[PDB]
């Protein structure tokens, strides 16, 4: 079983699903750090997890290529976090993706932090990222060639995300 973009979801995902903060790395991240500060932090895409590794915060889940070549190492987070991986192609969201950020979502519950590492496409983690998070939750992922996008978990963006799911073809 799998989601499918539609033609009409493709087009409009182009549009940020927060807002975007702009400039060339890393101001980006030096920008919303505060935000950071509070809230538990989920990074879509290596090069947002490997920005926000550098300065200074852990994610609850990252989520990037299993292909990587993995920066900012830290001994804390190779021995502490736990490691999964997934099979996502392209413009999907596989169940297999939903039922791995739901398992992470439980091992972050317990206070361990995870690592997805995804074979095809990690982009639209994004979605289902907000859909199982805490509120409050905050959800960053890469806007190439303009910057960095921050969504905030509340009700009304899981009800918003829910129907982007929804609007999405089923498949199998």
């Amino acid at each position: 079983m799998f989601f499918r973009l539609t033609r009409e979801l493709r087009d409009e995902l182009k549009r940020p699903l927060g807002e975007l903060v702009r400039g060339p790395i890393p101001e980006p991240y030096l920008k919303v750090r505060g935000e950071l500060e509070k809230h538990p932090v989920v990074t879509v895409g290596d090069v947002v997890t490997e920005n926000v590794l550098k300065i200074g915060v852990k994610p609850i889940i990252a989520l990037y290529d299993l292909k990587t070549k993995r920066k900012e190492y830290s001994p804390e987070i190779e021995d502490t976090a736990v490691f999964l991986t997934v099979t996502n192609p392209p413009g999907t969201i596989t169940k297999a993706l939903l039922d791995t950020v739901r398992k992470a979502f439980g091992l972050a519950e317990r206070g361990r932090n995870v690592h997805i590492l995804v074979s095809g496409e990690e982009d639209l983690a994004a979605i289902p990222a907000v859909l199982y998070a805490p509120l409050g939750t905050l959800v960053l992922y890469g806007q190439p060639d303009e910057g960095v996008v921050l969504i905030k978990v509340t009700p009304e963006c899981k009800r918003r995300c829910a129907k982007i799911l929804a609007s999405m073809e089923v498949v199998r």
